[PDB]
């Protein structure tokens, strides 16, 4: 401890080593957006090319949960049945869990359940891939010239860039904007009937022409004697061109007229599937979505993946020019870069007060060295503890600086102190005065890992944001407490010019002089007074149950939040075209949008990307999307120019005025859940009562929470309904006379109107996919059943209108299931005047007055709160008596805690105020911002105490005389670091622009705190010590002792 | 799993205790293997040897 | 993890029809409890016998 302050070369060597371990420590310190904070999740995608909604629930799906049974530390699993084809397959983990573990454990279950898969699948792979729940970056290509077509920039993604983007150490599934080609054969039914075909024979026709084939090797092993040759049997080859696909021979007429594929179809390199159309301002354009990593860091990701597209980017022709939709990059770097610039002016503004109070520069650079040495290695504390520098960890950092600031400044102010009294010459006066603060500064840091500790401890997505700060700022404080014992003091007796006893400056030049004896005379008047209220007992005490008593109102009085959202410079905007309704008719109003944004938001709006084809969970016609990204921030000058009025006036325009869905918005700032107060309602069907029952017992829950305003908000569907589905019932019989198979007859109206994955070729020296589906015009309208003819045994065609039945019923377009049994999902939120969990006990009340086969359960957000809840208090409850026995045993006492704990109220219900004064939120940045308030409220409170005490003892001196003293030398410091920080949050207290909500969230909390805190403070522990010490025995007295 | 007075089938049961249950109990998060003492529900077509000569 | 299990079936418990009711031959479990509850008790009797000694 003490050792160092008559050593300054070990003092150094300690100092040097730290900031040298800590700055390059820094060099190689991982930078993100946040980091991994949310629960690990894993999706099985699969396609079932052409199949309906109820087949890919039904054979796919139904198939795997089943034997999906053997993975570690799942938590639950969804699935959807897309009537695209797709099904998807999401399993969600417990958080912390090994990622890679599960995902693995998952494919080595895929295969129990793998070989009695459906064919067309198995022939169609499934992926399995760890994956966030959200696109973590989006990179767009266009065309300059515009004369390339969505299919053809979406094959160059597929030549060159997109084999190693799912490879990257952090990527799971990649949903590529576009297509890679395929080798599109298009069956004209006419020119099909004419001669004497069908698909089926097209099908067996491509198969068998189109394949390499089993070889061998010219001089075999094992050859003879003499033999000297071996060289490469080459067989047939899988095809290449266009030529090679149109001279494909189904069948020769008697005539010698050879039947070729090119008569009976056309043949284009076509795109291998047409669900989606994505258009970058109208212009056609592909690009690569990526989904979050299950725990990278951000600029690296993006170091490693833009190592890979920069890599590719030499190496592409001109007409095509890449372009930026939407990262979540530069970002983080102006937004940590907002921090460090308000650290920095925090040191400034230090020095700033540390002369206007000190006014010897010596002084002034003391703390200057303090910080940064601190700081510097608290890096180090953080990087060996394998977190990163992303928004979250600095603001831990700038929210330390309070606590750190404090520390420097207590210390080389006592020795300033001592030696305004005393005369002594520095390294003794030290001396004394570390004696003064010493057990002070380990309870400090004691109490202060007792309110910060439990943070870490918070469970959940929750308790990984809350960790981030436990750790950053109790590491702030570890190494700021072991410099102010080490280099701290070991610089006083080395640094500060000796003062000689008692000059106090007063008036001595002017300036200042005039300011030191301002100063003095005020705080007098000060001690005058305190002493005055001192002899009024009751009084004070009153009007402190009246502070809590607010402060309790106040804390009730305001609503909690989870985050707060933020222009972040992107947004996007969400489409439904009602049942039924066409590509046509869904692109019509993407147009629409596009046209509107680039227009009457001129100024702003710089990209729109609107993808047609998927807007809610899955895939599908009715649904559209568009990506807004805009202008940079600095030319979005005030309020309309933010995401707040452009979302506003945007739905506004497209919510009341239209026939399809259009609403605009903005997602919360982390690319994770918490949209506030809300839920995920899902409703499982137990008991087997099918699509139907479900659909109409959800109904009547939905119009019954539609009468409720007093406990819910928008209690809304999430999803697709039941749409018109077409059945072409077969009778089986007049097909089993007539002398045709229906296996060929089903496999045809299939490669027909669905499609059929037949073979692969190669183009360009690089591997693709052969199909072969109908024509457009022959399978659009429900005519078309006639029009294709399936050839018998006996050799003539027979019509579907000979044996097809055609009706009219509904399904889904999205056959859903939660946790292995299917289900439906009432997306929603709580009313403006309600906490989620109201809502939660009213819902179970509701879909308990459902029907007998109607379950109910808990995701997502609204899965946290199942958990635990009400233990928060529980953890203060712990934290509590932590920093009580911490404070017993520094004070050696029991009541002397209960003098210093009583401050936190006054910290507090300022910090309510001034969140409650501009609009602010009960959050974590609060929260956190609260925590912080209570220490350094309760840290000066300590010095209060403990110099009081000391004075009664050991000094021998009485209670109200002591405790005057004490508050008397130890009120300068108090009002120092309390001035140097208040300014130092101010700007962020301020702040418009980037994380704004952020900078305001954290800075106005804590300011309001650290106001009410000093102002309150100086003048309550004097009259919380002497009256809660007013309960014992002894004389005492005010004045006695005697002795020494 | 039981039936109080008037019995179910070992199947009958059986196929209750498989199929609304064995689904969540062996992908619990903790769980090795079940095995089920019964048997779920197949589509038992029995051939008949005379009247398919 | 019977706690686990039990979460399974205190959600499967709600939708059941007449004459079927669970029950239980192979319980590990009943065992373990009141043995803790049991090694507790000597142990807490070893205090008592203690300070009574002394
Ligand atoms: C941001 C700007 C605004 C900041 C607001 C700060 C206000 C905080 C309140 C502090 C008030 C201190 O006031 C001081 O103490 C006590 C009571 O207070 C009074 O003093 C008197 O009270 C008692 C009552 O018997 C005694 O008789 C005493 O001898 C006498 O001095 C005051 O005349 C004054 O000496």
């Amino acid at each position: 401890p003490n050792f160092f302050i008559d050593r300054p070369i070990f003092a150094w060597v300690i100092a040097i080593i730290i900031m040298l371990a800590g700055g390059l420590a820094i060099l190689k310190l991982p930078v993100a957006q946040y980091p991994t904070i949310a629960p690990p999740a894993v999706t099985i995608s699969a396609s079932y090319p052409g199949a309906d909604a109820k087949t890919v629930q039904d054979t796919v799906t139904q198939v795997i949960e089943q034997n999906m049974n053997g993975i570690d530390n799942l938590m639950y699993m969804s699935s959807n049945s897309d009537s695209t084809g797709t099904v998807q397959i999401t399993l969600t983990f417990e958080s912390g869990t090994d990622a890679d573990i599960a995902q693995v454990q998952v494919q080595n279950k895929l295969q129990l359940a793998m070989p009695l898969l459906p064919q067309e699948v198995q022939q169609q792979g499934v992926s399995v891939e760890k994956s966030s729940s959200s696109f973590l970056m989006v990179v767009g290509v266009i065309n300059t010239d515009g004369t390339m077509t969505q299919e053809d920039i979406s094959d160059y993604v597929a030549a060159n860039m997109k084999d190693a983007i799912s490879r990257t150490s952090g990527v799971g599934d990649v949903q590529l904007f576009g297509s890679q080609y395929a080798m599109r054969i298009w069956m004209n039914p006419n020119e099909l009937n004419k001669f004497q075909l069908t698909p089926v024979d097209v099908i067996t026709a491509i198969k068998a022409q189109n394949a390499q084939v089993a070889a061998g090797q010219l001089g075999g092993t094992p050859p003879v004697k003499g033999q000297q040759l071996n060289a490469s049997i080459i067989a047939q080859t899988r095809l290449t061109s266009t030529e090679e696909f149109g001279k494909i021979l189904l069948k020769v007429n008697q005539d010698g007229s050879r039947v070729l594929l090119r008569d009976v179809a056309k043949i284009e390199l076509g795109g291998e599937n047409y669900d989606i159309i994505a258009e970058f301002n109208g212009q056609p354009a592909s690009g690569l979505g990526i989904k979050l990593a299950t725990g990278a860091n951000a600029l690296d990701t993006a170091a490693a993946i833009r190592a890979e597209l920069a890599k590719m980017e030499p190496f592409f022709p001109s007409g095509l020019k890449i372009v930026y939709p939407y990262d979540t990059t530069p970002f983080v770097k102006i937004s940590i870069h907002e921090v460090v610039k308000t650290l920095v002016e925090a040191i400034i503004l230090v020095f700033l007060v540390m002369y206007l109070f000190l006014q010897n520069f010596r002084a002034t650079l003391i703390p200057t060295i303090a910080v940064p040495v601190v700081l510097l290695g608290t890096f180090a504390v953080l990087a060996a503890f394998g977190f990163s520098i992303n928004t979250l960890t600095m603001f831990g950092m700038v929210l330390a600086i309070g606590l750190l600031v404090d520390d420097a400044i207590v210390v080389v102010e006592n020795v300033e102190r001592v030696m305004a009294e005393e005369g002594l010459p520095p390294k003794e006066a030290t001396r004394k005065s570390m004696g003064q603060i010493q057990g002070a500064l380990v309870g400090i840091a004691m109490v202060l890992s007792a309110v910060f500790v439990p943070m870490a401890f918070f469970g959940g997505s929750t308790g990984a944001i809350y960790r981030q700060f436990s750790i950053t700022i109790v590491s702030a404080m570890a190494l700021s407490v072991l410099v102010a014992l080490i280099l701290t003091p070991a610089l006083c007796a080395t640094m500060l010019k000796p003062i000689a006893k008692g000059d106090h400056g007063e008036g001595k030049k002017g300036f200042f002089g005039w300011f030191n004896r301002m100063f003095e005379k005020s705080t007098h008047h000060y001690t005058d007074s305190v002493g005055g209220i001192l002899r009024s007992t009751g009084r004070y005490l009153v009007l402190y149950l009246i502070i809590v008593v607010g402060m309790a109102y106040l804390f009730v009085r305001l609503p909690s939040s989870f985050l707060p959202d933020e222009d972040q410079g992107v947004f996007m905007t969400m489409v439904q075209l009602p049942a039924g309704a066409t590509q046509e008719r869904t692109q019509k109003v993407l147009n629409e949008v596009t046209h509107y944004y680039l227009t009457k938001e001129k100024n702003n709006v710089e990209s729109v990307f609107a993808v047609n084809g998927a807007g809610a969970a899955g895939r599908g016609q009715n649904t559209g999307i568009a990506f807004v990204s805009l202008k940079d921030w600095a030319d979005r000058p005030g309020e309309e120019n933010k995401v707040e009025a452009i979302t506003m006036r945007a739905t506004r325009a497209f919510s009341q005025i239209k026939d399809a869905m259009v609403f605009a918005f903005n997602l919360p700032a982390i690319v994770e859940l918490g949209t506030a107060t809300g839920f995920d309602f899902e409703l499982i069907d137990q008991a087997g009562l099918g699509h139907e029952k479900l659909t109409q017992a959800r109904n009547q829950l939905l119009a019954e929470a539609a009468k409720h305003p007093d406990m819910l908000t928008s209690v809304r569907p999430n999803g697709l309904e039941d749409t018109p589905q077409f059945k072409i019932d077969i009778d089986q019989e007049k097909a089993q006379a007539l002398g045709v198979s229906i296996n060929d007859i089903n496999t045809t109206l299939g490669a027909a109107w669905g499609g059929s994955y037949v073979n692969d070729f190669i183009d360009r020296g690089r591997v693709k996919k052969v199909y072969v589906m109908s024509e457009a015009k022959y399978r659009m309208l429900p005519d078309d059943i006639g029009d294709w003819y399936v050839r018998a045994a006996d050799g003539q065609m027979v019509p579907f209108s000979a044996f097809s039945s055609s009706r009219w019923e509904y399904g889904s377009p999205r056959l859903e299931r939660y946790n292995g049994l299917p289900s439906m999902e009432i997306l929603g939120q709580a009313a403006p005047g309600k906490s989620t969990g109201e809502a939660m006990e009213l819902m179970e009340q509701l879909a308990s007055k459902l029907p007998t086969g109607v379950g109910y359960d808990w995701t997502g957000m609204s899965y946290q709160e199942r958990l635990s809840g009400n233990q928060a208090p529980s953890l203060y409850a712990i934290s509590l008596i932590v920093v009580f026995l911490c404070l017993a045993a520094l004070y050696e006492s029991w009541s002397i805690p209960f003098s210093v704990m009583l401050v936190v109220p006054l910290g507090v219900i300022g910090a309510l105020l001034a969140a409650t004064f501009r609009g602010l939120t009960n959050d974590v940045y609060f929260q956190v911002g609260l925590l912080t308030t209570i220490g350094l409220s309760a840290k000066n409170a300590i010095l209060i105490v403990e110099f009081a005490k000391d004075l009664m003892d050991k000094e021998g001196k009485g209670l109200i005389e002591a405790t005057l003293d004490a508050v008397r030398m130890r009120l300068r410091p108090i009002l120092m670091t309390s001035l140097a920080f208040i300014l130092g949050v101010m700007p962020l207290v301020i702040s418009t622009g980037a994380g704004s909500g952020a900078q305001n969230a954290v800075g106005t909390g804590v300011m309001g705190g650290m106001v009410t805190a000093t102002v309150l403070a100086i003048f309550f522990v004097p009259v919380f010590f002497v009256v809660v010490r007013r309960r014992f025995s002894r004389k005492n007295e005010d004045i006695e002792h005697s002795h020494t």
